[PDB]
């Protein structure tokens, strides 16, 4: 169906962008809104309401650029905003080597049903935050399965 | 002070902030503003964005060595319609010979549309505008803003 094709296109754009950033160890934070509305967080960023592309996602997260400091929030198959605030988790159960990107991802996952993707700037490692837990060192296939699920 | 007028003023402020930033950093850029001649055929050659304008997004688009930096951004009213778009190259003899493909593309689109195109040189940081087949170079910040305001 058109809806199914569009979802698969979006997943492909995301995974391509994440793979490129993982290879270059570009830190990134990408939250996908689900049933819990995230408007209050979207409003803290720079509005985009842009079509998804791997190219635009990569251009957003380039280091030392206006848009790379904060989270991208995606909603209804569009990039709603960039450079958004997310709340920092106070969980004591996050790997101690991780810093504020990962804590922000976990934090938003504590209070919403959203899925957040994190690329580490230290390692290029890819992780996902959902339900207050962080799933670390994901393969490409693992990330795709989480997005399909 | 209608909403349309205020939106235009916010868009002009975003463009001029981005162009000033890129000029200072010698970030090459090529930004075409559609007017009454539709540019769909050119917009369709790029990556679709259909994005709200911001100075931040414009700057990010043109950072060197990134996916979206080569080719034109085409704006439709208060949106960035597409990036990395193809524009036709002018063969005009009035294009300074030292200028590269971005300036020739800008003049080229300006020969077949009523659009206004802004160019930032990666060599000098100089700002130029192409309109109606003519290239106007070395614009001050004030002159660019006045040209945008008049357009
Ligand atoms: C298809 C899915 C992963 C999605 N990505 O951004 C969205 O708004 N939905
Ligand atoms: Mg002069």
């Amino acid at each position: 169906t058109p809806v199914e094709e569009a979802q698969q296109k979006t997943i492909e754009a995301i995974t391509k962008a994440i793979n490129y950033m993982a290879k270059r160890r570009i830190g990134a934070l990408l939250t996908i809104e689900r049933d819990t509305g995230m408007g209050d967080y979207i409003e803290t960023g720079i509005p985009l309401n842009a079509k998804v592309s791997s190219e635009l996602l990569i251009n957003i997260f380039i280091p030392n650029t206006p848009l790379h400091d904060g989270a991208v929030i995606m909603k209804n198959n569009e990039i709603a905003a960039a450079a958004c605030y997310l709340p920092l988790s106070e969980s004591p159960f996050i790997s101690k080597e991780l810093g504020t990107r990962h804590r922000a991802a976990v934090g938003i996952s504590e209070v919403t049903d959203s899925l957040t993707i994190i690329v580490s700037e230290e390692t290029g490692g890819v992780s996902v935050a959902k339900n207050g837990d962080l799933h670390r060192e994901l393969t490409e296939e693992a990330l795709k399965e989480m997005l399909e699920a």
